[PDB]
């Protein structure tokens, strides 16, 4: 039986190449150009940004390319490099909300969202995509779809978005817009946001308060895994896990109720009361004592703690505390799997054969229910971990997991342009 298999990132070169020729394939036409867009880790700071809270992402070297042309009339066509045969073909012309379905949703919404928007310049386009973002990775292939098709379209019909941070929430709010009402899958804003505004070498401190401006929301924070000998490892559990299946919902909706119950906007204002309590015992127990419900208690609970790790966890790794931040990635996961109820077996079991295995901590990534666990180990020990959990999961009769070098690498950008 064979060794666990890392996914490479693809070159520039390999998503140029790759993304043109599906372009060429497809309609026979150049395109104007390829754009890009990366999939995402989130370091902590989980089931927090449909909160208000805080998260913390890097982008993934890891991108989703796409080959664009304008077209004159109101028609979208779309290709993936996974079914090259299938042409996905749509009108924009008096499109409406789920008008859409399949894949086709996720590009076709974006320029929807746009036109919603009032940008009457955008019209339809033939698109081609080559990703890499593995699909139920839970690393945010969607994000990196719609961001890459977002740039895309801002870059072709001039909207004058796309070449600031500020300028990119536009696009941000429209592949949002494109994922929850056309699409119909709810998303929260933490993928979108990583894939549009991180910076290689660092990870974005991202506040979720609605009412902020785009300068206010974000901070940059360090991350250079080589200063301190580390190795962030990801790997892709496989698990089985319907794309968009309610359980994501369920959370969402639950969390809101609490705020209602509690008479605040958003749980980051219960959060943000209880930090500040000289004693945050007293004040957790005096809001849990609010919410009737035993599961409503947890998820709360959950957010709660979980927005105060992401501050302590930006000291942590500031100050070169390696220990302290694998403690806060390993509390973030506890608190997934007892409080807010999103693990499965692959990720406890993933989680626990790193634990064993001398990482600093390890933690499931992004929505849960399946998908992807990260652990911050020492530089050189990725891959031991890595054949380590693919044996424990062989012995388990769990499917083979997959792992990713990852780094923090650069947002968006457009690749080629003639
Ligand atoms: O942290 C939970 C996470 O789950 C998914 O990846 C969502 O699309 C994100 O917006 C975020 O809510
Ligand atoms: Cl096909």
């Amino acid at each position: 039986m064979t060794a666990v298999e890392f996914i490479e990132p693809l070159t520039h070169e390999e998503g140029v190449s790759q993304a043109t020729k599906l372009f060429v394939d497809t309609y026979g036409a150049a395109p104007e150009g390829v754009w890009a867009a990366p999939g995402r880790v989130n370091l902590i700071g989980e089931h927090t940004d449909y909160n208000a809270g805080l998260c913390l992402p890097i982008a993934l070297p890891h991108r989703t390319f796409i080959a664009l042309k304008p077209r004159e009339d109101t028609k979208v066509r779309v290709v993936s490099g996974v079914a090259p045969d299938k042409v996905a073909e749509a009108d924009l012309d008096g499109l409406k909300a789920r008008g859409v379905d399949g894949w086709s949703a996720y590009p076709t919404g974006v320029a929807w969202a746009l036109r919603q928007a009032g940008f009457d310049k955008v019209k339809g386009f033939d698109a081609a995509f080559v990703s890499c973002v593995p699909l139920g990775s839970g690393l945010s292939s969607s994000a990196a779809m719609t961001c890459s098709t977002a740039l895309a379209l801002d870059d072709v019909y001039g909207l004058g978005y796309g070449d600031s941070d500020a300028g990119r929430v536009t696009l941000i709010n429209a592949a949002i817009k494109s994922e929850n009402e056309m699409a119909g899958a709810s998303t929260g804003g933490l993928d979108q946001n990583a894939s549009m505004r991180c910076t290689e070498g660092h990870a974005l401190l991202l506040d979720c308060r609605p009412e902020l401006t785009p300068l206010e929301n974000v901070s940059q924070q360090e991350f250079d895994l080589d200063k301190y000998n580390l190795e962030l490892l990801v790997v892709d559990t496989q698990a089985p896990h319907q794309l968009n299946d309610g359980q994501y919902a369920q959370r969402r909706a639950t969390c809101e109720e609490a705020a209602k119950i509690l008479g605040v906007a958003n749980l980051r204002v219960t959060a943000d009361g209880i930090s500040k309590a000289d004693d945050q015992f007293q004040a957790l127990k005096e809001t849990l004592d609010a919410l009737p419900d035993e599961t409503m208690k947890k998820r709360v609970r959950h957010v709660v703690t979980e927005i105060e790790r992401v501050r302590s966890f930006v000291r942590a790794f500031a100050q070169g505390d390696i220990k302290a931040a694998g403690r806060l990635f390993n509390a973030s996961h506890d608190s997934l799997a007892a409080d807010y109820e999103v693990t499965v077996p692959e990720l406890d079991i993933a989680v626990d054969v790193a634990r064993k295995n001398g990482a600093y901590g390890a933690r499931m990534t992004g929505g849960g229910f399946g998908g992807s666990i990260i652990a911050l180990v020492d530089k050189g020990q990725g891959h031991e971990i890595a054949q380590k959990i693919a044996d424990r999961f062989e012995k388990e009769g769990f499917n083979a997991p997959r792992a990713l070098p990852a780094f923090a690498a650069a947002s968006a950008s457009r690749e080629a342009k003639l």
